[PDB]
């Protein structure tokens, strides 16, 4: 497709050194993310359009979710370390926006246990330094890229994607165009 700076994507003047290939931010407390995750399946589409060698990274923000928003950021880090992020993505989104049963950190812990993660193992990771540093990096990245919206994707910490500069007439096009822009930027610099 056609890609021009200022419309589909925008190059940041302040690049993030040592940033991953595909960085995406989201929050289970944000319905805007649920729409991009389940309705549009942006992440899923991108993961398949990305060439071999490019890994994706999904971070949780702390400015969306009130107080418990921070707790879920820590929980998400554990999911990433265990490798059950995708598996818990759906139940976490549902339990926060649909059922809204997840009110405390104890509720989040239960989700992991139900998925198949032992409480002891989870709790051990919950109190692990590895996870703590992951939480810090999650917010640090967002603060470095000057995150304005919750659901946003950054390629190599240099190119920022703009959804307001794409097709807003056909959902199919938007989803494909977005992922196409990501891939172009990934195979760019
Ligand atoms: O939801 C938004 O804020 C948004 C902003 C820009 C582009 C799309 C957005 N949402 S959406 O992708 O789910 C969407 C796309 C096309 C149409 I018509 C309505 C919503």
């Amino acid at each position: 497709a056609q890609y021009e700076d200022g419309k589909q994507y925008t190059t940041l003047e302040k690049p993030v050194a040592g940033a991953p290939q595909v960085l995406e931010f989201f929050s289970f407390f944000c319905p805007h993310c649920y729409q991009f995750e389940e309705v549009l399946h942006i992440s899923d589409n991108v993961k398949k359009k990305l060439p071999e060698g490019v890994k994706m990274t999904k971070y949780h923000v702390n400015f969306m979710g009130g107080d418990l928003g921070k707790d879920l950021t820590q929980a998400w880090a554990v999911a990433m370390a265990l490798g059950v992020e995708d598996k818990v993505t759906v139940p976490l989104f549902e339990g926060v926006q649909k059922t809204q049963t997840i009110r405390s950190a104890s509720d989040i812990r239960d989700v992991f246990i139900n998925a198949g993660i032992k409480g002891e193992e989870y709790d051990a990771a919950w109190n692990s330094f590895v996870v703590k540093s992951l939480v810090a990096q999650q917010e640090k990245a967002a603060a470095d890229v000057q995150l304005r919206g919750v659901p946003a994707m950054f390629v190599n910490g240099k190119y920022q994607l703009n959804p307001q500069g794409m097709d807003t007439s056909n959902m199919d096009v938007f989803v494909q165009q977005y992922a196409d822009t990501v891939k172009y930027l990934s195979e760019k610099k």
